[PDB]
């Protein structure tokens, strides 16, 4: 029935593909120490850096990313057999708790397991909590169901370093002191205001939640958004000429050419800027296309002074990487820069070999390469009538920042089988379209950040200093999606691309070695991306 | 005012109620009510800047 011996659930696993749902069950195997010693405590960032923070004596949870829901069959015969899939409904399941003791009885120690310890299990469904879980961190389900998974500690953002700076003594109250504001109106966050379970071995516990998102789309155009049209026909559209270089000048119109013919779709955003690369040694700075320095109007961040225009505090382009966060990679939907933004590792706390993986292949033809503007005659107009041009003039030039305009279309980034599979949107009052340049999925309320702690067992102690116990807790999660899908159609004559493994550089890859190496891709390609050769009519 | 929601500055003995003689007029006093201590607003009231 129940009790300390009888175990609350048992392993469930696999994958349920299915033409309108597919259904990825997965369970690990979880431990969660006890972090920082049972304490909140400031966390304050090493180097130069004014992120300024608490560490929590928490762990969670990380769901989020793909390679932890599918194998790298799931994914291939997902991303093979369909036009695009969104998550439905999630269920969590944590059970056959276990908690175990740390002892040390002589130089050796021993494990032993003590009946009676809870273990504090939390879901923040109305994210009350700061939610600090980035995309692309190392902490999620291991994409290995046999391999055990440590918990990430939890700590979140308070106050920036740099805002606090100025004249903040103590001494006196400023109330004018804008800095001196920042640091009293920033937050503190405590896990323990909120009602939440303790369990013990014999209880178990689960979390249901259900998705409200967009889709993702795995179908490639391949044409590009102004190369489709019919050249049998001929246009009914003229483009003008200026004639004589002068002021007696006028446009003289002549017919498009059949195979180029004017379009009304403009190329979709993007940022020209490819982030610094200067072999700078600090990786703390900020190094990105777009760096964000944040500091309220009275503020001074780092070493500002005023510009005299406006006279309000700015700072040199070199000071604000110290003080500003960068946001990459802003190409969105330009793919030709596709190899700047994105690289990252599949290898988890693997100190054998880097294995950076970039993202070099998008076929898609809705994504552009460059973008060129040309605003008119090659030399410059004369100011009499008659006369022969003037002085040269530069006719076309390269576009490198294309911002969002009427009549944009595009295609979201190819995603690879390890990315992350949403993204917290902002609870700000205004957003823009939702566009994410790393393929994620912004979510109003994403699935809510489950945390763990120990149940803190003091020690009595002659000193009356805080001592615990020491011991921690191990258990099962599974994690239950049920994904939404579309099985394509075409009328397509040709066969697609369909991500063979042909193609893969390495043979031996996803299977373990001889000493028990899981050979993961060090490639994009060999990630198994999305948007391969499904075709998507314009 | 029932709830009594705004200063009660009538005082007793004031010479504004009510004519004991039915036959005389009666003119209504002009209300007013106290509002701060004039030596417990003195000291470097200056708002050059604010002392909290």
């Amino acid at each position: 029935g129940s009790g300390v011996g009888v175990s609350t659930g048992g392993w469930e696993g696999g994958t349920l593909f299915g033409d309108n749902r597919v259904i990825t069950v997965n369970t690990r195997q979880w431990y969660a120490p006890i972090y920082n010693g049972h304490r909140y405590t400031k966390l304050e960032g090493t180097g130069n850096t004014f992120w300024k923070g608490i560490k929590t004596p928490w762990g969670y949870f990380n769901f989020n990313a793909y390679d932890s829901h599918f194998s790298p069959q799931d994914w291939q015969r997902l991303t093979n057999e369909y036009r695009r899939w969104r998550p439905k409904k999630m269920m969590v399941k944590i059970y056959n708790l276990q908690i175990k003791q740390v002892v040390t009885l002589q130089g050796d120690t021993l494990y032993n397991n003590d009946l009676t310890a809870g273990v504090h299990i939390f879901c923040d469904g109305s994210h009350q909590y700061p939610y600090s879980q980035h995309p692309w961190d190392a902490g999620t389900m291991p994409e290995l169901p046999y391999k055990v998974w440590l918990l990430e500690n939890y700590g979140y953002f308070q106050f920036q370093g740099d805002l606090i700076d100025t004249s903040v003594d103590g001494g006196s109250p400023d109330v004018e002191n804008v800095e001196k504001e920042i640091a009293k109106s920033a937050p503190f966050y405590i896990l323990e205001n909120a009602n939440h379970e303790v369990l013990r071995t014999g209880e178990e516990t689960n979390f249901h939640f259900n998705f409200d998102c967009g889709w993702v789309n795995n179908d490639r155009a391949y044409c590009p958004l102004q190369a489709d049209f019919n050249p049998l026909v001929k246009t009914r559209r003229y483009f003008a000429t200026r004639n004589n270089y002068n002021n007696s000048g006028k446009f003289v119109y002549t017919r498009y050419s059949p195979y180029n013919k004017p379009s009304q779709w403009m190329p979709g955003p993007s940022l020209g800027y490819i982030g610094n690369t200067q072999s700078a040694a600090t990786r703390e700075q900020a190094l990105g296309p777009v760096t964000v320095v944040t500091a309220p109007p009275g503020t001074s961040a780092y070493t500002a002074f005023t510009e005299q225009q406006s006279k309000t505090n700015q700072q040199s382009a070199s000071n604000a990487t110290w003080s500003g966060y960068d946001v990459s990679p802003v190409n969105c939907a330009r793919s030709g820069f596709d190899k700047i933004g994105l690289a990252y590792d599949s290898a988890p706390e693997s100190e054998l070999e880097e294995k950076i993986s970039i993202r070099d292949i998008d076929n898609d033809m809705s994504r552009w390469g460059q973008v060129f503007v040309q605003d008119g005659t090659n030399k410059e107009i004369s100011n009499d009538n008659t006369g022969q041009g003037g002085n040269t003039r530069q006719n076309m030039a390269e576009l490198k920042n294309v911002w969002m305009f009427p009549n944009q279309a595009w295609d979201s980034t190819p995603i690879s089988r390890d990315f992350p599979i949403w993204v917290k949107s902002p609870n700000t009052d205004k957003h823009t379209l939702f566009d994410s340049s790393d393929g994620t999925l912004p979510m109003s309320h994403p699935p809510g950040t489950i945390f763990v702690k120990v149940a803190k067992i003091p020690i009595p102690t002659q000193t009356n200093t805080d001592s615990y116990l020491t011991l921690y807790v191990t258990g099962q999660v599974t994690c239950t999606i049920e994904w939404e899908v579309e099985r394509f159609m075409t009328k397509n004559w040709r066969p697609e691309s369909k991500n063979d493994v042909s193609s893969f550089r390495d043979a031996f890859l996803y299977t373990v070695g001889a000493d028990g190496t899981y050979n993961t891709p060090e490639r994009f390609l060999e990630g198994m991306p999305t948007r391969r050769g499904i075709n998507k009519t314009l």
